[PDB]
């Protein structure tokens, strides 16, 4: 499981951390990754695991990295190498300059006008299945809840069936957190299977759309070819199955542990908003990284020309060197430093609707349920990749304690 250490890197700065296996996993995967940021861990280490890479520790380094794209390239973004290499999705894998044209185009399907024409769907379908939960006194939030509210709202934007959810899913997280059966190639390959036809299809007969408005999309005004508007629609959906669906977990068994961060936000529904950030900084959940394009000193380590290095977005927030009792979490913490939707040029597009998506969950469900616990005698388990996770999260709640609206 150790790849052989390469001749430029020292003995001292290896530190076998696995991303999709952390040893500390058992106590909270945001926990696991801290060890990281343990006082004798230096800021940047080489890891044997998962074929030899780069972590950086440390918000500085993190945030320096992924703004600097002529050292380190967003070409081989995935550890391990044959997922980096095989990944080819549109604009994630690119560089300035030419990713930038690509984002206009992303931007009219998932940014802020398109958030609007779904202010209502998304309420309304928050509203709906939380009311089915509410007189059961019981969930299984991962399956009722975290997974088909994002979900649904994308594969409508999308014009997507529905009864496609389980395998497009299973796809999805092969790429993420994969089981073993199948390679991201494999995986990816498969998705590109499915859009194929449908992408055929919409750009001889155009709808209203994501899919339809990406395959028929002009970048820089000239037409996007139809394998570019594949390679960007893999994109979507991967951001759509799951980003949000993960984070809506973390969120909810933090508030099932906390009936005082519970009784702030029911009592004072204007800080939601600011809770949400807050969530988003403690339990950021996504780490890929980048490739280096030539040999390069970088805080008195020497890198070399293809080395790979895990930029953990998670970590930046954790720094207590960017965010003082950075495990704490605080609704009122007046600068909240994170770069959980990335940073530099590939900075989230899907933000805005994660936001949404986020802060609907918060208002709606406390109002419904403002109190809940985790099971009995359950013991919540997380998952790691490239996006974080939790297996599954039961939920009870006296049923006469909830409000139907
Ligand atoms: C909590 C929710 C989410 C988080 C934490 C998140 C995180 C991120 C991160 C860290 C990146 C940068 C990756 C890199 O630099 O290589 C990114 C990019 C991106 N995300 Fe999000 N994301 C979320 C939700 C979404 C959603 C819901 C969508 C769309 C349905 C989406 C679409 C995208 C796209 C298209 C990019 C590519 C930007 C580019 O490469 O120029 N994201 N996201
Ligand atoms: C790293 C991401 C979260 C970002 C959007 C989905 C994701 C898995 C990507 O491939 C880019
Ligand atoms: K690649």
């Amino acid at each position: 499981n150790l790849a052989p250490l390469p001749p430029h890197v020292p003995e001292h700065l290896v530190f076998d951390f696995d991303m999709y296996n952390p040893s500390n996993l058992s106590a909270g995967v945001q926990e696991a990754w801290a060890v990281l940021q343990e006082s004798n861990v230096p800021d940047l280490v080489w890891t044997r695991c998962n074929g030899g890479h780069w972590i950086a520790t440390r918000g500085q380094l993190i945030r320096e990295a992924y703004e600097d794209y002529r050292h380190f390239s967003s070409e081989c973004p995935f550890i391990p190498r044959e997922a980096g290499e095989a990944y080819d999705f549109i604009p994630t894998s690119m560089d300035p300059p030419e990713q930038r044209q690509f984002r206009a185009l992303a931007n009219q399907v998932v940014g802020m006008p398109v958030v609007d024409k779904l202010e209502n769907r998304i309420q309304e379908l928050a509203c709906s299945l939380i009311e089915s939960l509410r007189p059961q006194g019981q969930c299984n939030f991962t399956e009722d809840y975290a997974e088909p509210f994002p979900i649904r709202i994308f594969m409508l934007l999308a014009g997507l069936p529905e009864e496609d959810i389980p395998h497009l899913k299973y796809l999805t997280d092969q790429m993420t957190r994969p089981d073993g059966s199948m390679t991201f190639a494999e995986a990816k390959e498969a998705l590109y299977d499915y859009l194929i036809p449908i992408i055929e299809q919409r750009r001889q007969k155009p709808g209203t759309d994501a899919i339809s408005i990406v395959a028929n999309g002009q970048v820089n005004g000239r037409p996007i070819t139809s394998d570019e508007a594949k390679r960007m629609c893999g994109l979507l959906l991967v951001g759509g199955l799951d980003t949000v669906v993960n984070f809506l977990s973390f969120s909810m068994e933090f508030l099932a542990k906390s009936p005082e961060h519970r009784q702030e936000l029911i009592e004072r529904p204007e800080r939601i908003p600011a809770a949400c950030e807050e969530l988003l900084r403690r339990f950021s959940l996504v780490a890929n990284g980048r490739i280096l394009t030539s040999d390069y000193e970088f805080h008195g380590v020497q890198l070399k020309k293809g080395d790979q290095i895990l930029l953990p977005q998670m970590l930046s927030g954790l720094d207590e060197r960017e965010n003082a009792c950075p495990m704490h979490v605080d609704f009122s913490r007046q600068k909240v430093s994170h770069t959980t939707f990335g940073h530099g040029s590939h900075l989230c597009l899907g933000q805005h609707l994660a936001r949404r998506e986020i802060i609907v969950t918060l208002k709606e469900w406390l109002t419904r349920i403002p109190d809940f616990s985790i099971a009995p005698g359950a013991q919540i388990q997380h998952k790691s990749g490239i996006v974080s996770g939790v297996q599954a999260l039961p939920l009870v709640w006296d049923p006469a304690t909830t409000k139907a609206v």
